[PDB]
Protein backbone atom coordinates (compact mmCIF):
# COMPACT_ATOMS: atom_id res chain seq x y z
CA UNK A 1 0.00 0.00 0.00
CA UNK A 2 1.10 3.56 -0.25
CA UNK A 3 0.98 5.96 -3.28
CA UNK A 4 4.39 8.27 -3.83
CA UNK A 5 5.82 10.60 -6.45
CA UNK A 6 8.75 7.86 -7.21
CA UNK A 7 11.50 8.76 -9.37
CA UNK A 8 13.72 6.06 -10.57
CA UNK A 9 17.20 5.21 -8.54
CA UNK A 10 19.75 7.75 -10.05
CA UNK A 11 22.97 6.26 -9.74
CA UNK A 12 23.08 5.17 -13.31
CA UNK A 13 22.99 8.74 -14.20
CA UNK A 14 25.21 10.01 -11.83
CA UNK A 15 27.67 8.36 -12.86
CA UNK A 16 27.66 10.29 -16.35
CA UNK A 17 27.08 14.02 -14.65
CA UNK A 18 29.93 16.24 -15.72
CA UNK A 19 30.96 19.79 -15.42
CA UNK A 20 31.90 21.81 -18.96
CA UNK A 21 33.26 25.34 -18.72
CA UNK A 22 33.38 27.54 -21.66
CA UNK A 23 34.85 30.90 -20.97
CA UNK A 24 32.50 32.38 -18.16
CA UNK A 25 29.36 29.68 -18.77
CA UNK A 26 29.68 26.65 -16.44
CA UNK A 27 26.90 24.21 -16.65
CA UNK A 28 26.46 20.26 -16.89
CA UNK A 29 27.07 17.93 -19.83
CA UNK A 30 26.05 14.48 -19.76
CA UNK A 31 28.93 11.94 -20.40
CA UNK A 32 28.08 8.49 -21.93
CA UNK A 33 30.79 6.39 -24.38
CA UNK A 34 33.81 9.00 -25.59
CA UNK A 35 30.92 11.76 -25.79
CA UNK A 36 29.68 14.65 -23.76
CA UNK A 37 26.03 16.14 -24.83
CA UNK A 38 25.61 19.63 -23.00
CA UNK A 39 23.56 22.81 -24.07
CA UNK A 40 25.02 24.52 -27.06
CA UNK A 41 24.09 28.18 -25.12
CA UNK A 42 27.13 26.87 -23.05
CA UNK A 43 29.54 28.75 -26.31
CA UNK A 44 27.11 32.22 -25.58
CA UNK A 45 27.83 35.19 -23.80
CA UNK A 46 25.08 36.74 -22.11
CA UNK A 47 25.60 39.52 -24.68
CA UNK A 48 24.78 36.90 -27.53
CA UNK A 49 21.70 35.23 -25.98
CA UNK A 50 19.27 37.94 -27.86
CA UNK A 51 19.93 36.94 -31.29
CA UNK A 52 23.10 34.60 -31.58
CA UNK A 53 24.28 32.16 -34.41
CA UNK A 54 25.48 29.42 -32.97
CA UNK A 55 26.89 27.94 -35.86
CA UNK A 56 29.05 31.22 -36.02
CA UNK A 57 30.27 30.94 -32.31
CA UNK A 58 31.39 27.44 -32.53
CA UNK A 59 33.60 27.75 -35.70
CA UNK A 60 35.31 30.38 -33.51
CA UNK A 61 36.21 27.63 -30.65
CA UNK A 62 38.94 24.81 -30.72
CA UNK A 63 38.83 21.81 -28.21
CA UNK A 64 40.87 24.00 -25.92
CA UNK A 65 38.29 26.47 -25.20
CA UNK A 66 35.58 23.39 -23.58
CA UNK A 67 37.10 22.63 -19.99
CA UNK A 68 35.63 19.39 -19.09
CA UNK A 69 35.77 17.95 -15.27
CA UNK A 70 34.05 14.62 -14.26
CA UNK A 71 34.84 14.93 -10.79
CA UNK A 72 38.36 15.87 -10.13
CA UNK A 73 39.71 14.61 -13.31
CA UNK A 74 39.69 16.95 -16.04
CA UNK A 75 38.93 15.11 -19.33
CA UNK A 76 40.63 16.26 -22.96
CA UNK A 77 38.28 17.63 -25.66
CA UNK A 78 39.14 15.85 -29.11
CA UNK A 79 36.35 17.27 -31.19
CA UNK A 80 33.10 19.17 -31.13
CA UNK A 81 29.98 19.36 -33.25
CA UNK A 82 26.57 20.93 -32.57
CA UNK A 83 23.42 18.63 -33.14
CA UNK A 84 20.63 20.88 -33.44
CA UNK A 85 20.60 22.50 -29.41
CA UNK A 86 22.90 20.36 -28.02
CA UNK A 87 26.40 20.44 -28.12
CA UNK A 88 28.46 16.95 -28.59
CA UNK A 89 32.18 16.95 -26.97
CA UNK A 90 34.41 13.89 -28.36
CA UNK A 91 36.30 13.53 -24.72
CA UNK A 92 39.58 10.73 -25.04
CA UNK A 93 38.07 8.87 -22.27
CA UNK A 94 35.38 6.53 -22.55
CA UNK A 95 33.21 7.05 -18.99
CA UNK A 96 33.50 3.44 -17.06
CA UNK A 97 30.24 4.11 -15.53
CA UNK A 98 28.61 4.40 -18.79
CA UNK A 99 25.20 2.29 -18.31
CA UNK A 100 22.90 0.51 -21.15
CA UNK A 101 21.16 3.68 -22.05
CA UNK A 102 19.20 5.04 -25.13
CA UNK A 103 18.05 8.52 -26.14
CA UNK A 104 14.41 8.47 -26.40
CA UNK A 105 12.15 11.52 -27.37
CA UNK A 106 8.68 11.39 -25.12
CA UNK A 107 5.01 12.99 -25.61
CA UNK A 108 3.44 15.56 -23.58
CA UNK A 109 1.79 13.36 -21.10
CA UNK A 110 5.12 11.14 -20.09
CA UNK A 111 7.25 11.50 -16.67
CA UNK A 112 10.91 10.78 -16.01
CA UNK A 113 12.86 11.55 -13.10
CA UNK A 114 14.91 14.72 -13.27
CA UNK A 115 18.91 14.69 -11.47
CA UNK A 116 19.27 18.06 -10.67
CA UNK A 117 22.72 18.97 -10.98
CA UNK A 118 25.34 21.96 -10.46
CA UNK A 119 29.35 22.39 -11.41
CA UNK A 120 28.41 17.80 -12.71
CA UNK A 121 27.56 17.30 -9.56
CA UNK A 122 23.80 15.75 -8.30
CA UNK A 123 22.31 17.40 -5.49
CA UNK A 124 18.43 16.14 -6.32
CA UNK A 125 16.31 14.06 -7.81
CA UNK A 126 12.92 14.26 -8.58
CA UNK A 127 9.47 13.11 -10.95
CA UNK A 128 8.08 14.97 -13.05
CA UNK A 129 5.54 15.01 -16.67
CA UNK A 130 6.58 16.85 -19.79
CA UNK A 131 3.41 19.23 -19.51
CA UNK A 132 0.43 19.41 -22.43
CA UNK A 133 2.27 22.79 -23.29
CA UNK A 134 5.63 21.00 -23.43
CA UNK A 135 6.95 22.61 -20.66
CA UNK A 136 7.86 21.11 -17.41
CA UNK A 137 7.12 22.16 -14.12
CA UNK A 138 10.82 21.34 -12.38
CA UNK A 139 13.10 22.58 -9.62
CA UNK A 140 15.89 24.47 -11.38
CA UNK A 141 17.93 27.44 -10.05
CA UNK A 142 21.35 28.93 -12.17
CA UNK A 143 23.39 26.17 -13.61
CA UNK A 144 21.07 23.50 -13.92
CA UNK A 145 21.50 23.67 -17.55
CA UNK A 146 22.53 20.37 -18.62
CA UNK A 147 20.42 18.76 -15.77
CA UNK A 148 19.04 15.44 -17.19
CA UNK A 149 15.37 13.72 -17.70
CA UNK A 150 15.21 10.07 -17.76
CA UNK A 151 13.25 6.74 -17.43
CA UNK A 152 15.16 3.35 -16.55
CA UNK A 153 13.23 0.22 -17.80
CA UNK A 154 15.13 -2.86 -16.26
CA UNK A 155 18.48 -1.84 -16.43
CA UNK A 156 18.52 0.68 -19.59
CA UNK A 157 18.55 4.29 -18.93
CA UNK A 158 16.42 6.20 -21.69
CA UNK A 159 17.14 9.74 -21.63
CA UNK A 160 14.64 12.00 -22.64
CA UNK A 161 15.05 15.37 -21.40
CA UNK A 162 18.14 17.97 -20.71
CA UNK A 163 17.29 20.99 -19.03
CA UNK A 164 18.36 24.20 -20.91
CA UNK A 165 16.32 27.61 -19.60
CA UNK A 166 13.37 28.77 -17.51
CA UNK A 167 10.26 30.93 -18.91
CA UNK A 168 9.27 33.65 -16.82
CA UNK A 169 6.55 32.16 -15.37
CA UNK A 170 9.23 29.83 -13.60
CA UNK A 171 8.67 26.94 -15.57
CA UNK A 172 11.07 25.20 -17.91
CA UNK A 173 11.93 24.61 -21.48
CA UNK A 174 14.73 21.98 -22.69
CA UNK A 175 15.40 19.63 -25.69
CA UNK A 176 15.73 15.74 -26.12
CA UNK A 177 19.09 14.21 -26.29
CA UNK A 178 19.48 14.82 -30.12
CA UNK A 179 19.28 18.43 -29.26
CA UNK A 180 15.36 18.90 -30.62
CA UNK A 181 13.40 20.90 -28.16
CA UNK A 182 10.25 20.07 -26.73
CA UNK A 183 7.66 22.97 -27.71
CA UNK A 184 7.78 25.88 -29.60
CA UNK A 185 11.01 27.11 -27.50
CA UNK A 186 14.19 28.35 -28.95
CA UNK A 187 17.94 28.75 -26.92
CA UNK A 188 17.72 32.49 -27.44
CA UNK A 189 16.79 34.96 -24.53
CA UNK A 190 13.43 36.69 -26.70
CA UNK A 191 10.07 37.06 -25.32
CA UNK A 192 9.02 33.35 -25.46
CA UNK A 193 5.85 32.32 -23.09
CA UNK A 194 4.48 29.02 -22.61
CA UNK A 195 1.26 28.22 -23.30
CA UNK A 196 -2.05 27.95 -21.07
CA UNK A 197 -1.03 24.66 -19.64
CA UNK A 198 -3.92 21.98 -19.55
CA UNK A 199 -4.45 18.96 -17.49
CA UNK A 200 -3.43 15.24 -17.98
CA UNK A 201 -6.88 13.68 -18.31
CA UNK A 202 -5.54 10.08 -19.03
CA UNK A 203 -2.84 11.02 -16.08
CA UNK A 204 -5.73 11.64 -14.04
CA UNK A 205 -7.60 8.86 -14.70
CA UNK A 206 -4.69 6.43 -14.11
CA UNK A 207 -4.10 8.47 -10.71
CA UNK A 208 -8.11 7.62 -9.95
CA UNK A 209 -7.59 3.99 -10.45
CA UNK A 210 -4.87 3.73 -8.27
CA UNK A 211 -6.72 4.99 -5.32
CA UNK A 212 -9.38 2.36 -6.40
CA UNK A 213 -6.37 -0.32 -6.54
CA UNK A 214 -5.50 1.43 -2.76
CA UNK A 215 -8.76 0.89 -1.15
CA UNK A 216 -10.43 4.44 -2.04
CA UNK A 217 -13.89 4.27 -3.61
CA UNK A 218 -15.59 7.33 -2.03
CA UNK A 219 -15.94 9.32 -5.45
CA UNK A 220 -16.72 6.54 -8.08
CA UNK A 221 -20.77 7.16 -8.46
CA UNK A 222 -23.60 5.00 -10.72
CA UNK A 223 -22.98 6.93 -13.98
CA UNK A 224 -21.20 6.42 -17.39
CA UNK A 225 -21.00 8.70 -20.48
CA UNK A 226 -19.81 9.01 -24.27
CA UNK A 227 -16.38 9.84 -24.91
CA UNK A 228 -17.58 13.09 -26.23
CA UNK A 229 -19.69 14.31 -23.66
CA UNK A 230 -17.01 13.71 -21.09
CA UNK A 231 -14.31 15.61 -23.69
CA UNK A 232 -17.39 18.19 -23.92
CA UNK A 233 -17.12 18.76 -19.94
CA UNK A 234 -13.22 18.08 -19.41
CA UNK A 235 -12.46 20.76 -21.96
CA UNK A 236 -14.42 23.64 -19.97
CA UNK A 237 -11.86 22.73 -16.97
CA UNK A 238 -8.92 22.95 -19.41
CA UNK A 239 -8.39 19.21 -19.12
CA UNK A 240 -7.12 17.55 -22.20
CA UNK A 241 -8.97 15.56 -25.01
CA UNK A 242 -9.10 11.85 -23.82
CA UNK A 243 -8.75 10.00 -26.86
CA UNK A 244 -9.63 6.86 -27.97
CA UNK A 245 -5.60 5.81 -27.53
CA UNK A 246 -6.28 7.02 -24.19
CA UNK A 247 -9.10 4.82 -23.34
CA UNK A 248 -7.17 1.71 -24.82
CA UNK A 249 -4.18 2.44 -22.38
CA UNK A 250 -6.22 2.38 -19.46
CA UNK A 251 -8.22 -0.57 -20.16
CA UNK A 252 -5.61 -3.08 -18.02
CA UNK A 253 -6.24 -0.80 -15.26
CA UNK A 254 -10.20 -1.08 -16.15
CA UNK A 255 -9.68 -4.86 -16.28
CA UNK A 256 -7.95 -5.07 -12.61
CA UNK A 257 -10.36 -2.43 -10.84
CA UNK A 258 -13.64 -3.80 -12.50
CA UNK A 259 -14.42 0.07 -13.23
CA UNK A 260 -15.28 0.63 -17.14
CA UNK A 261 -13.08 3.32 -18.53
CA UNK A 262 -16.10 5.54 -19.26
CA UNK A 263 -17.36 4.73 -15.79
CA UNK A 264 -14.30 6.45 -14.47
CA UNK A 265 -14.44 9.15 -16.55
CA UNK A 266 -18.02 9.98 -15.36
CA UNK A 267 -16.51 9.74 -11.59
CA UNK A 268 -13.72 12.36 -13.17
CA UNK A 269 -16.41 14.70 -14.61
CA UNK A 270 -18.53 14.28 -10.94
CA UNK A 271 -14.81 15.08 -9.16
CA UNK A 272 -14.93 18.21 -11.58
CA UNK A 273 -17.87 19.68 -10.96
CA UNK A 274 -18.13 18.83 -7.22
CA UNK A 275 -14.77 19.41 -5.90
CA UNK A 276 -13.51 16.98 -2.68
CA UNK A 277 -15.53 18.14 -0.26
CA UNK A 278 -12.79 18.09 2.58
CA UNK A 279 -11.76 15.01 1.15
CA UNK A 280 -8.71 13.39 0.05
CA UNK A 281 -7.99 11.00 -2.98
CA UNK A 282 -4.50 9.36 -2.08
CA UNK A 283 -3.32 12.30 0.46
CA UNK A 284 -3.87 14.42 -2.46
CA UNK A 285 -6.83 17.26 -2.61
CA UNK A 286 -6.30 18.37 -6.27
CA UNK A 287 -6.34 16.25 -9.04
CA UNK A 288 -3.03 14.60 -9.83
CA UNK A 289 -1.77 14.28 -13.41
CA UNK A 290 1.83 13.51 -13.01
CA UNK A 291 1.33 9.53 -12.97
CA UNK A 292 1.05 7.66 -15.94
CA UNK A 293 -1.26 4.92 -16.80
CA UNK A 294 2.47 2.73 -16.70
CA UNK A 295 3.35 4.35 -13.78
CA UNK A 296 0.45 3.65 -11.88
CA UNK A 297 0.63 -0.51 -13.09
CA UNK A 298 4.36 -0.23 -12.43
CA UNK A 299 4.29 1.38 -8.74
CA UNK A 300 0.47 -0.83 -7.94
CA UNK A 301 1.46 -3.75 -9.05
CA UNK A 302 5.16 -4.83 -10.44
CA UNK B 1 12.29 28.79 -9.68
CA UNK B 2 10.30 25.60 -9.14
CA UNK B 3 9.48 23.49 -6.08
CA UNK B 4 9.80 20.06 -5.74
CA UNK B 5 9.73 16.86 -3.32
CA UNK B 6 13.25 16.23 -3.67
CA UNK B 7 14.94 12.67 -2.48
CA UNK B 8 18.94 12.42 -2.14
CA UNK B 9 20.72 11.02 -5.33
CA UNK B 10 20.69 7.27 -4.54
CA UNK B 11 23.45 5.97 -6.11
CA UNK B 12 25.66 5.26 -3.10
CA UNK B 13 23.05 3.21 -1.82
CA UNK B 14 22.47 1.65 -4.96
CA UNK B 15 25.51 -0.11 -4.76
CA UNK B 16 24.92 -1.63 -1.19
CA UNK B 17 21.37 -3.42 -2.51
CA UNK B 18 21.63 -7.05 -1.94
CA UNK B 19 18.96 -9.63 -1.85
CA UNK B 20 19.12 -12.14 1.20
CA UNK B 21 16.80 -14.91 1.52
CA UNK B 22 16.07 -17.67 4.09
CA UNK B 23 14.28 -20.91 3.41
CA UNK B 24 10.97 -19.22 1.87
CA UNK B 25 11.64 -15.58 2.76
CA UNK B 26 12.82 -13.45 0.29
CA UNK B 27 13.64 -9.63 1.22
CA UNK B 28 16.67 -6.89 1.16
CA UNK B 29 19.84 -6.43 2.74
CA UNK B 30 22.24 -3.38 3.35
CA UNK B 31 25.78 -4.71 2.20
CA UNK B 32 28.34 -2.01 4.12
CA UNK B 33 31.89 -3.63 4.58
CA UNK B 34 32.25 -7.41 5.30
CA UNK B 35 28.46 -7.20 6.77
CA UNK B 36 24.41 -7.49 5.14
CA UNK B 37 22.17 -5.84 7.48
CA UNK B 38 18.11 -6.68 6.93
CA UNK B 39 15.44 -7.37 9.19
CA UNK B 40 15.39 -9.83 11.35
CA UNK B 41 12.20 -11.42 10.29
CA UNK B 42 13.98 -12.91 7.14
CA UNK B 43 14.54 -15.61 9.60
CA UNK B 44 8.86 -15.45 17.82
CA UNK B 45 11.44 -15.96 19.86
CA UNK B 46 14.18 -14.92 17.69
CA UNK B 47 17.21 -16.21 19.86
CA UNK B 48 15.69 -19.59 19.04
CA UNK B 49 14.91 -19.20 15.21
CA UNK B 50 18.62 -17.77 15.00
CA UNK B 51 20.31 -20.39 16.67
CA UNK B 52 18.63 -23.35 15.10
CA UNK B 53 19.94 -21.35 11.19
CA UNK B 54 23.55 -21.83 10.26
CA UNK B 55 25.76 -20.07 7.82
CA UNK B 56 24.83 -21.42 4.81
CA UNK B 57 20.78 -21.74 5.02
CA UNK B 58 21.32 -17.47 4.60
CA UNK B 59 21.43 -17.01 0.66
CA UNK B 60 23.08 -13.23 0.37
CA UNK B 61 23.00 -12.47 -3.74
CA UNK B 62 24.62 -8.89 -4.62
CA UNK B 63 23.69 -8.52 -8.30
CA UNK B 64 24.96 -12.28 -9.98
CA UNK B 65 27.23 -13.04 -7.33
CA UNK B 66 26.42 -15.17 -4.29
CA UNK B 67 27.84 -13.46 -1.23
CA UNK B 68 28.80 -16.37 1.27
CA UNK B 69 28.00 -16.20 4.90
CA UNK B 70 30.39 -16.65 7.39
CA UNK B 71 28.62 -15.15 10.36
CA UNK B 72 25.37 -14.26 11.95
CA UNK B 73 24.44 -11.83 14.92
CA UNK B 74 21.38 -10.22 15.66
CA UNK B 75 20.99 -6.46 17.08
CA UNK B 76 17.87 -5.76 18.30
CA UNK B 77 15.67 -5.87 15.35
CA UNK B 78 18.45 -6.04 12.50
CA UNK B 79 20.17 -9.22 11.61
CA UNK B 80 24.05 -9.00 10.96
CA UNK B 81 25.45 -11.31 8.07
CA UNK B 82 29.25 -11.43 8.15
CA UNK B 83 30.08 -11.67 4.46
CA UNK B 84 33.58 -12.93 3.17
CA UNK B 85 33.43 -10.19 0.78
CA UNK B 86 33.81 -6.59 1.68
CA UNK B 87 31.42 -4.12 -0.35
CA UNK B 88 34.27 -2.35 -2.66
CA UNK B 89 31.31 0.03 -3.45
CA UNK B 90 31.28 1.09 0.67
CA UNK B 91 30.63 4.51 0.31
CA UNK B 92 31.54 6.94 3.87
CA UNK B 93 28.23 6.19 5.84
CA UNK B 94 27.06 6.46 9.67
CA UNK B 95 23.98 5.13 11.01
CA UNK B 96 21.93 7.70 12.27
CA UNK B 97 18.57 7.66 14.52
CA UNK B 98 15.82 10.81 13.47
CA UNK B 99 13.58 12.26 15.15
CA UNK B 100 9.75 12.53 14.39
CA UNK B 101 9.43 15.61 11.55
CA UNK B 102 12.68 15.10 9.89
CA UNK B 103 13.01 14.09 6.32
CA UNK B 104 15.14 11.27 4.43
CA UNK B 105 15.01 9.41 1.23
CA UNK B 106 14.02 5.95 0.66
CA UNK B 107 15.27 3.75 -2.21
CA UNK B 108 12.50 0.87 -2.56
CA UNK B 109 14.52 -2.54 -3.51
CA UNK B 110 12.59 -5.33 -4.52
CA UNK B 111 15.01 -8.59 -5.07
CA UNK B 112 18.02 -6.19 -4.29
CA UNK B 113 17.13 -4.46 -6.89
CA UNK B 114 16.33 -0.42 -6.82
CA UNK B 115 13.40 -0.05 -8.15
CA UNK B 116 12.47 3.96 -7.19
CA UNK B 117 13.24 6.64 -4.97
CA UNK B 118 10.97 9.32 -2.60
CA UNK B 119 11.32 11.22 -0.19
CA UNK B 120 9.29 10.35 3.43
CA UNK B 121 8.93 12.21 6.64
CA UNK B 122 9.14 10.65 10.00
CA UNK B 123 5.66 11.54 11.26
CA UNK B 124 5.39 12.09 14.67
CA UNK B 125 3.20 8.56 15.26
CA UNK B 126 6.38 7.16 14.21
CA UNK B 127 5.36 5.65 10.85
CA UNK B 128 6.36 6.63 7.55
CA UNK B 129 3.92 7.31 4.58
CA UNK B 130 5.61 5.41 2.42
CA UNK B 131 4.92 3.68 -1.23
CA UNK B 132 6.18 -0.15 -0.68
CA UNK B 133 4.70 -3.33 -1.45
CA UNK B 134 5.31 -7.27 -0.40
CA UNK B 135 9.25 -7.59 -0.58
CA UNK B 136 10.19 -4.48 -0.29
CA UNK B 137 11.58 -5.14 3.76
CA UNK B 138 14.94 -4.17 4.11
CA UNK B 139 14.56 -1.20 1.78
CA UNK B 140 16.76 1.71 3.20
CA UNK B 141 16.03 5.20 4.42
CA UNK B 142 19.01 7.45 3.84
CA UNK B 143 20.09 11.59 3.74
CA UNK B 144 23.69 12.60 2.50
CA UNK B 145 25.78 14.81 4.25
CA UNK B 146 28.76 16.05 1.82
CA UNK B 147 30.25 12.91 0.52
CA UNK B 148 28.85 10.64 3.73
CA UNK B 149 25.52 8.65 3.88
CA UNK B 150 23.46 9.26 7.00
CA UNK B 151 21.62 5.52 7.08
CA UNK B 152 18.55 6.55 8.87
CA UNK B 153 15.85 4.07 8.30
CA UNK B 154 15.41 -0.25 7.24
CA UNK B 155 11.26 -1.05 6.21
CA UNK B 156 10.20 -3.89 8.17
CA UNK B 157 6.21 -3.87 7.58
CA UNK B 158 3.51 -2.55 6.83
CA UNK B 159 0.77 -1.29 9.45
CA UNK B 160 -3.25 -1.89 8.68
CA UNK B 161 -3.78 1.68 7.60
CA UNK B 162 -1.27 1.10 4.60
CA UNK B 163 1.56 3.43 6.42
CA UNK B 164 4.90 1.97 7.45
CA UNK B 165 7.12 0.61 10.24
CA UNK B 166 10.36 -0.24 10.82
CA UNK B 167 13.71 1.08 12.41
CA UNK B 168 16.78 2.75 12.66
CA UNK B 169 20.07 1.01 11.10
CA UNK B 170 20.94 -0.52 14.70
CA UNK B 171 17.36 -2.57 14.93
CA UNK B 172 15.54 -0.32 17.19
CA UNK B 173 12.12 0.30 15.97
CA UNK B 174 10.60 4.01 15.77
CA UNK B 175 7.58 3.98 17.32
CA UNK B 176 5.55 1.72 19.57
CA UNK B 177 5.97 -1.24 17.17
CA UNK B 178 7.13 -4.52 17.35
CA UNK B 179 8.63 -7.43 14.74
CA UNK B 180 5.84 -9.68 15.44
CA UNK B 181 2.48 -10.95 14.29
CA UNK B 182 0.04 -9.19 16.41
CA UNK B 183 -2.65 -5.97 16.75
CA UNK B 184 -0.46 -3.24 15.92
CA UNK B 185 -2.11 0.21 15.12
CA UNK B 186 -0.48 3.80 14.05
CA UNK B 187 -1.19 6.75 17.04
CA UNK B 188 -3.18 9.47 16.03
CA UNK B 189 -1.34 11.46 13.22
CA UNK B 190 -0.24 15.25 13.87
CA UNK B 191 0.92 17.98 11.34
CA UNK B 192 4.57 18.82 11.57
CA UNK B 193 4.35 22.66 12.27
CA UNK B 194 7.79 23.85 11.79
CA UNK B 195 7.72 21.92 8.12
CA UNK B 196 4.71 23.61 7.47
CA UNK B 197 6.30 26.98 7.93
CA UNK B 198 9.44 25.98 6.19
CA UNK B 199 7.28 24.98 3.28
CA UNK B 200 5.26 28.60 3.42
CA UNK B 201 9.12 30.44 3.39
CA UNK B 202 9.48 28.33 0.14
CA UNK B 203 6.30 29.40 -0.99
CA UNK B 204 7.49 33.59 -0.54
CA UNK B 205 10.51 32.75 -2.32
CA UNK B 206 8.97 31.04 -5.28
CA UNK B 207 6.52 34.50 -5.58
CA UNK B 208 3.42 32.94 -3.63
CA UNK B 209 2.82 35.69 -1.22
CA UNK B 210 -1.17 35.38 -1.51
CA UNK B 211 -1.44 34.07 2.38
CA UNK B 212 0.36 36.48 4.00
CA UNK B 213 -1.03 38.86 6.29
CA UNK B 214 0.20 42.26 8.60
CA UNK B 215 -0.21 40.17 11.72
CA UNK B 216 1.90 39.13 14.44
CA UNK B 217 1.16 36.21 17.45
CA UNK B 218 2.32 34.99 20.34
CA UNK B 219 4.28 31.56 20.73
CA UNK B 220 1.28 30.63 23.28
CA UNK B 221 -1.17 31.79 21.21
CA UNK B 222 -0.08 29.98 18.43
CA UNK B 223 0.61 26.85 20.15
CA UNK B 224 -2.92 26.99 21.71
CA UNK B 225 -4.29 27.30 17.55
CA UNK B 226 -1.86 24.36 16.87
CA UNK B 227 -3.15 21.86 19.49
CA UNK B 228 -6.36 22.73 17.98
CA UNK B 229 -5.73 21.60 14.58
CA UNK B 230 -3.68 18.70 15.38
CA UNK B 231 -0.59 20.50 14.48
CA UNK B 232 2.69 19.31 16.56
CA UNK B 233 3.61 22.31 19.05
CA UNK B 234 5.88 24.57 17.47
CA UNK B 235 9.15 25.44 20.05
CA UNK B 236 11.48 28.40 20.75
CA UNK B 237 14.25 25.85 19.21
CA UNK B 238 11.75 25.50 15.53
CA UNK B 239 11.36 29.24 15.03
CA UNK B 240 15.84 29.68 15.86
CA UNK B 241 15.70 27.10 12.96
CA UNK B 242 13.56 29.31 10.74
CA UNK B 243 15.50 32.02 11.46
CA UNK B 244 17.63 31.97 8.03
CA UNK B 245 14.58 31.79 6.60
CA UNK B 246 12.88 34.57 8.37
CA UNK B 247 15.81 36.85 7.63
CA UNK B 248 15.75 36.09 3.68
CA UNK B 249 12.10 36.70 3.10
CA UNK B 250 11.96 39.03 6.05
CA UNK B 251 8.85 37.35 7.86
CA UNK B 252 9.53 36.71 10.88
CA UNK B 253 8.70 33.37 12.43
CA UNK B 254 5.33 34.37 14.29
CA UNK B 255 4.41 36.68 11.36
CA UNK B 256 4.19 33.44 9.51
CA UNK B 257 2.63 31.44 12.54
CA UNK B 258 0.22 34.31 11.98
CA UNK B 259 -0.38 33.17 8.00
CA UNK B 260 -0.56 29.36 9.39
CA UNK B 261 -3.36 30.58 12.14
CA UNK B 262 -5.31 32.08 9.38
CA UNK B 263 -4.66 29.06 7.02
CA UNK B 264 -6.56 26.47 9.84
CA UNK B 265 -9.33 28.71 10.24
CA UNK B 266 -10.46 29.62 7.17
CA UNK B 267 -8.59 27.19 4.70
CA UNK B 268 -7.19 28.47 1.30
CA UNK B 269 -10.58 29.77 -0.33
CA UNK B 270 -9.87 27.83 -3.46
CA UNK B 271 -6.36 28.85 -3.80
CA UNK B 272 -3.17 26.86 -3.99
CA UNK B 273 0.07 27.13 -2.24
CA UNK B 274 3.27 26.16 -4.58
CA UNK B 275 0.72 23.72 -6.43
CA UNK B 276 -1.10 21.73 -3.49
CA UNK B 277 -4.38 22.71 -1.88
CA UNK B 278 -2.97 21.45 1.44
CA UNK B 279 -0.22 22.60 3.67
CA UNK B 280 2.62 20.59 3.18
CA UNK B 281 4.67 19.17 5.97
CA UNK B 282 7.18 16.76 4.47
CA UNK B 283 9.96 19.56 4.12
CA UNK B 284 12.21 20.81 6.95
CA UNK B 285 13.83 24.06 7.19
CA UNK B 286 17.44 22.25 6.20
CA UNK B 287 15.45 20.84 2.73
CA UNK B 288 14.12 24.39 1.79
CA UNK B 289 17.20 26.05 2.75
CA UNK B 290 18.86 23.15 0.81
CA UNK B 291 16.91 23.24 -2.40
CA UNK B 292 16.33 27.42 -2.26
CA UNK B 293 20.23 27.59 -3.00
CA UNK B 294 21.45 24.09 -4.67
CA UNK B 295 23.68 22.41 -2.76
CA UNK B 296 25.28 19.42 -4.27
CA UNK B 297 26.27 15.62 -3.79
O1 LIG C 1 17.60 30.05 -17.96
C1 LIG C 1 18.78 29.87 -17.63
N1 LIG C 1 19.15 29.25 -16.49
C2 LIG C 1 18.27 28.69 -15.54
C3 LIG C 1 17.75 27.40 -15.71
N2 LIG C 1 16.85 26.86 -14.89
C4 LIG C 1 16.45 27.59 -13.85
C5 LIG C 1 16.91 28.86 -13.58
C6 LIG C 1 17.84 29.44 -14.43
C7 LIG C 1 18.33 30.85 -14.17
C8 LIG C 1 17.36 32.00 -14.22
C9 LIG C 1 17.93 31.59 -12.91
C10 LIG C 1 19.95 30.36 -18.49
C11 LIG C 1 20.59 31.63 -17.88
C12 LIG C 1 19.59 32.77 -17.86
N3 LIG C 1 18.99 32.97 -19.18
C13 LIG C 1 18.94 31.98 -20.15
C14 LIG C 1 18.45 32.29 -21.41
C15 LIG C 1 18.47 31.34 -22.41
CL1 LIG C 1 17.95 31.79 -24.00
C16 LIG C 1 18.95 30.06 -22.15
CL2 LIG C 1 18.94 28.84 -23.38
C17 LIG C 1 19.42 29.74 -20.89
C18 LIG C 1 19.42 30.69 -19.87
CL1 LIG D 1 6.17 9.10 -24.61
Amino acid sequence: SGFRKMAFPSGKVEGCMVQVTCGTTTLNGLWLDDVVYCPRHVICTSEDMLNPNYEDLLIRKSNHNFLVQAGNVQLRVIGHSMQNCVLKLKVDTANPKTPKYKFVRIQPGQTFSVLACYNGSPSGVYQCAMRPNFTIKGSFLNGSCGSVGFNIDYDCVSFCYMHHMELPTGVHAGTDLEGNFYGPFVDRQTAQAAGTDTTITVNVLAWLYAAVINGDRWFLNRFTTTLNDFNLVAMKYNYEPLTQDHVDILGPLSAQTGIAVLDMCASLKELLQNGMNGRTILGSALLEDEFTPFDVVRQCSG
